[PDB]
């Protein structure tokens, strides 16, 4: 059964038919500033909630590729949202990757660590990569650089659709923005009136960013 993890707006969780699904890689992608962070970070609390709650009572893996996880950020949308901040981060395993080689292994340990948890109240269940794609712009430039970043990134996406797969986790993955994608779904975030957010896959959902993270 695919599981679904509640993003904390309503509107969002609408136009994702109910969350971030499970056993699925979910892209977002737009410009600086559009929420794609403060998403990853709001899906790290929520994943942890109980199912009647929006979450899947899950641990998270989180490889951050610009040093833009913020453990205090989490606290604070714990703490408002009724959950212990210390246990919540608790149960967040980040890892900072420092090149495009090094966030490659980065997933072939993040299985060793969905394994040990497998059987534990507290199973992996969503697996953030944010940026996806930092590094492999920058190291993977120059005449021939299109076919060679396309072939890892490939190779990359695979390896997190399997562990998506093989162990029910929604893999959720970050993009700034003609070139080819493979995540099973995209959605595109951009910055509205009023200082909201608006996400279109590719109706639309409208969203803030506040002290609890994500909400209408
Ligand atoms: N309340 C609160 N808002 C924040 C915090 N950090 C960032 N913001 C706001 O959240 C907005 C969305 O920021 P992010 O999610 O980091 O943007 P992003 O899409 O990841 O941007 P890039 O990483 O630059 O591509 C920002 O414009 C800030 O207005 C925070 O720690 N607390
Ligand atoms: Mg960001």
């Amino acid at each position: 059964t695919i599981g679904r993890i509640s993003t904390g707006s309503k509107s969002l969780d609408k136009l994702l038919g109910g969350g971030i699904e499970t056993q699925a890689i979910t892209e977002v992608f737009g410009e600086f500033g559009s929420g794609k962070t403060q998403l990853a970070h709001t899906l790290a609390v929520m994943v942890q909630l109980p199912p009647e709650e929006g979450g899947l009572n899950g641990s998270v893996i989180w490889i951050d590729t610009e040093n833009t996880f913020r453990p205090e950020r989490i606290r604070e949308i714990a703490q408002n949202r009724g959950l212990d901040p210390d246990e919540v981060l608790k149960h967040i395993y980040v890892a900072r990757a420092f090149n495009s080689n090094h966030q490659m292994l980065l997933v072939q340990q993040a299985e060793d660590k969905i394994k040990e948890l497998l059987n534990t109240d507290r199973p992996v269940k969503l697996l953030i990569v944010d940026s996806l794609t930092s590094h492999f712009r920058s190291e993977y430039i120059g005449r021939g650089a299109l076919a060679e970043r396309q072939q890892k990134l490939a190779k990359h996406l695979a390896d997190l659709h399997r562990l998506a797969n093989l162990y029910d986790i929604a893999v959720f993955v970050t993009n700034q923005v003609i070139l080819a994608h493979s995540a099973t779904l995209r959605v595109y975030l951009r910055k509205g009136k009023g200082g909201k957010r608006i996400a279109r896959l590719i109706g639309e959902a409208v969203f803030s960013i506040t002290e609890k993270g994500i909400e209408d």
